[PDB]
RNA sequence: GGAGAGUUUGAUCCUGGCUCAGGACGAACGCUGGCGGCGUGCCUAAUACAUGCAAGUCGAGCGGACAGAUGGGAGC
């Protein structure tokens, strides 16, 4: 279900840019935050955000992020398994990884993954590298994701008739 | 076991190249310089080389030699 945002979350920002529109007189620009949002336990999101200043921009973001959450499975601090998302010429793959190997990943999906509350992640992005769209594509391969509880369920079948 | 970033625009998203952050050298150059261990050290002209050595040995295969004096005598 939609996530309701009352938890502790530490709401840590990738970009600003300084954005404009052309009026008779000239230009007259705006700052575009987006803010990634959410607590290490599993809830992440991210919300965009625009005014004339910087921290009205970072208000609006944070807000927008808080309304809009996902949940991720944390199996074993990682993720359940490999999946590429694919959010419009945004291709991110996502490797479960060792207990020891730390968040792989740049700069926005480091920001998704480490909200995130996952630990050991390989990642990689396969596609271009605004971070919007790098954001959107972490968390459409965050939420195609499958707990291994739940696919036993989906499947009539039980979780060591899966696991072995 | 897998990190990206800048740059086409007034602003943006893609495509797209370019540029960077890494590890390596039989490396060289510049600045600087303490030792020890272990390794390596003409990548170029398979260009030309003074000098010194780098393949000799066996007298239990052989003939002749050179010394040598165990005793043997020789001239003062």
């Amino acid at each position: 279900r939609i996530d309701p945002s009352k938890l502790e979350l530490e709401e840590r920002l990738v970009t600003v840019n300084r954005v404009a529109k052309v009026v008779k007189g000239g230009r007259r620009f705006r700052f575009a935050a987006l803010v990634v949002v959410g607590d290490k336990n599993g809830h992440v999101g991210f919300g965009t955000g625009k005014a004339q200043e910087v921290p009205e921009a970072i208000r609006k973001a944070v807000e927008d992020a808080k309304k809009n959450l996902i949940e991720v499975p944390m199996v074993g601090t990682t993720i359940p398994h490999e999946i590429i998302g694919r959010f419009g010429a945004g291709n991110i793959l996502l490797k479960p990884a060792s207990e020891g190997t730390g968040v792989i990943a740049g700069g926005p999906v480091r920001a998704v993954l480490e909200l995130a509350g996952v630990a050991d992640i390989l990642s990689k992005s396969l596609g271009s590298n605004t971070p919007i769209n790098m954001i959107r594509a972490t968390l459409q391969g965050l939420s195609e994701l499958k707990r291994a509880e739940d696919v036993a369920k989906l499947r009539g079948k039980s979780v060591e008739e899966l696991l072995g």
